[PDB]
């Protein structure tokens, strides 16, 4: 899975989605806006790695009865995966505005383009609303239609709650370091990342396979939230220690005063002098201050701590998969974990 | 219609909407965020005129069979009206960021308030998503559920297209005055205002009354698009000439270079010297340029021009209402026009 041919099949759907949203004989009185929206979609939607959309297809293929897999049902699963990518695209447009970011996917953040600015808020809302038009076109005659619409709206609401908890790291221009606990961290990640990134693809595949039992969705959730916590911890590590040419994004968490995994572990490990460095220099726009924090992270050994976590967490999650209900395919969870951890074994 | 008793009935539902979204035994691990969202709702949702929500109820009462007007079905119509008010609240949060506005509904705009700022961007999305949670709680077992959610999806998408066309007034910091025609103006207002403000309340009332005839919906739409353009022309007059203590908002259209009705009519009426004033001073950040344009609008007699237009258009719209058939109650459309004609807020 996550093969070159699966990517080919998935990518082939995107031009049809753009046609559905911008050139299907609708809104023929406002071609200026529809032609612009095609450019919004081209810049912002297909420019990532598509792990969430591809995972929606893989989940469906592993949950559906083999006999029921047809080219037509697999294409439906691919359309659902593009609906997840429309949600991702929307969330990153708004996130980059909120985080004052420079680059995304190796190009300027959308809001930084000429004649965009705060119009990016509208483009964010427009890209998310688009997915419900796609759902109506392709799924309106199936039993899974309403549960899928409701899952997208509920996951959006949850993601908004997580984005708000993430944003509340700062008050009056200074970080609330005494509240930067691992408990707070885990709550932020659950809501701002794990539901939409990991739960949504798998629950979509379950619904398209006519699996409505809330206990099956809950058994999946326990594993998927553990994978999501690693995924966001890795993101946080790379914000400070990654190469922006490889990640496609310039880090901002130290300047923005975020309750990142690095900040939480730094506060756990700091002696009183190091805690005073955090108090003085964390969450400041001055470049000296951001470099002083990075130097503290190096002094505290946080890169080795992250490398240990990447190894240990893989093995803990693999053990937990073994304990999932016999009713769910254990190999779906192993495949997701292997892709996220960039391991074949 | 728009009576004290109808207002009391409608406001009585608001505390239950807040409870539904923030205190219904959900998300009990993140009370910081749920308590803050209760404040977001309190500030941003209920302090406007509530004409859209009240119109949803009036439409339902005038479309349903009298024998079916139970406490419970009238309450459902009020809940649908609050869902339109949630959509409105979401749009205004974003709009005030995009328009760089100072006040809304008599208070500083949400994004300007202490420790809000760019958090207002997530709050806008969160308020929008919340209306679908309310629809799910109350409507999910009723035949109107899918038509209602599909209508909200479609109206959202159309509103985003209008907000985009509205924003394309300026390119590289100068207004595209050669393109400020009445044809452009009518297209902008149809999409950014008329669908969500007038079509949505009346179509919701129809759906709750189990009225699905595509031809009845189309005849209501035709008149409601005329009403929406009239209403937006009034809004544009208030931006330049309203009393901000009565309207609750300080105008920005001249500074933001908007294709307002006043700008379109100023370009139609201007001599060559007056056109050069528009070219030089429209859509500038400098207070002195905006005052030059306001003074041009005064000298052109745009207040009296608006007054004559509003009276002429009220009479044309009422002539068109008299021509409505398809079993639609003329008095619903007359009551909407009576409520807005000659408004100062
Ligand atoms: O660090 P963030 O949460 O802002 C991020 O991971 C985006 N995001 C937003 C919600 N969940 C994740 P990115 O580093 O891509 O800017
Ligand atoms: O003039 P706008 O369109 O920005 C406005 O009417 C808001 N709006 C946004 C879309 N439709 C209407 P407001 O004057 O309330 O700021
Ligand atoms: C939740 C996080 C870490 C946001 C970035 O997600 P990805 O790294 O999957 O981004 P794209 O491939 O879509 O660019
Ligand atoms: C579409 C428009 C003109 C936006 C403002 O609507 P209202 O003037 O109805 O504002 P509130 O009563 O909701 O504050
Ligand atoms: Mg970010
Ligand atoms: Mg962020
Ligand atoms: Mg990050
Ligand atoms: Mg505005
Ligand atoms: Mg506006
Ligand atoms: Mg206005």
């Amino acid at each position: 899975s996550f093969s070159k041919e699966e990517s080919r099949e998935f990518m082939a759907i995107f031009p049809d989605i753009v046609r559905d949203l911008t050139d299907a004989g609708r809104h023929t009185d406002i071609p200026e806006v529809t032609k612009r929206f095609a450019k919004v979609l081209q810049y912002n939607v297909p420019t990532g790695k598509k792990t969430r959309g591809l995972s929606t297809v893989i989940a469906y293929k592993m949950l559906e009865k083999p006999e029921n897999l047809t080219p037509e049902n697999v294409r439906l699963a691919g359309i659902l995966g593009w609906c997840v990518e429309l949600l991702q695209a929307s969330l990153l447009i708004m996130d980059d505005l909120m985080d004052r970011s420079e680059t995304r996917r190796g190009q300027p953040c959308w809001y930084r383009q000429e004649n965009v600015g705060f119009l990016a808020i509208n483009d964010c809302l427009h890209v998310e609303s688009s997915l419900y038009s796609v759902l109506r076109k392709y799924f309106s005659h199936l039993p899974c239609y309403v549960p899928i619409i409701e899952l997208f709206h509920d996951v959006n609401f949850k993601t908004n709650m997580g984005q708000s908890l993430d944003a509340l790291c700062m008050k009056d221009g200074r970080p609330i370091l005494s509240q930067f606990t691992m408990k707070r961290y885990s709550s932020i990640v659950k809501y701002k990342t794990s539901y939409y990134t990991f739960q949504l693809p798998v629950s979509l595949g379950m619904y398209l396979a006519d699996m409505y039992d809330p206990e099956q969705h809950r058994q999946a959730k326990t594993i998927l939230m553990e994978i999501g916590e690693f995924f966001q911890i890795q993101d946080d590590f790379l914000d400070a220690f990654g190469d922006s040419q490889v990640t496609g994004k310039v880090g901002t968490d130290i300047k923005e005063g975020k309750c990142s995994w690095l900040a939480v572990v730094a506060l756990q490990r700091s002696n009183p002098a190091q805690r005073q460095i955090m108090e003085e220099h964390y969450g400041r726009p001055e470049p000296e201050s951001t470099q002083i924090i990075k130097n503290l992270y190096i002094e505290l050994g946080l890169p080795a701590t992250f490398a240990v976590y990447e190894e240990e967490s893989f093995n803990i999650i693999r053990t937990h998969i073994h304990q999932i209900s016999k009713g769910l395919p254990h190999d779906l969870f192993f495949k997701i974990m292997k892709k996220i951890y960039k391991r074949d074994a």
